[PDB]
């Protein structure tokens, strides 16, 4: 329930601290891939839409 920056954030912290088996690959990749958006030449709005359920999921 924050503001969506300090979700994001929050939202790789935890992707990271559930990642210590490898479980989480595709899910790293895309939440790397969304923050380094402004950088890759990606589409931040088609990146950002096919990431939100995932911050729906863990939102605060």
């Amino acid at each position: 329930g924050g503001d969506l920056a300090n979700e994001i954030a929050r939202c790789t912290k935890l992707l990271n601290a559930l990642n210590s088996g490898g479980d989480l690959a595709n899910e790293i990749a895309r939440c790397t891939k969304l923050l380094n958006a402004l950088n890759s030449g990606g589409d931040l709005a088609n990146e950002i839409a096919r990431c939100t359920k995932l911050l729906n999921a863990l939102n605060s």
